[PDB]
């Protein structure tokens, strides 16, 4: 149950996950996850 779900914090890692991600995370393009729900 808690194993799916993780901490997007307080959690470590080596700069190269600064550098390769650098860019971005997940897609920031959030349109409308559930507004859509309703057409």
């Amino acid at each position: 149950g808690i194993h799916k779900q993780k901490e997007k914090s307080r959690l470590q890692g080596g700069v190269l996950v600064n550098e390769i991600l650098n860019h971005m995370k997940r897609a920031t393009q959030i349109p409308s996850y559930k507004k859509l729900i309703m057409y």
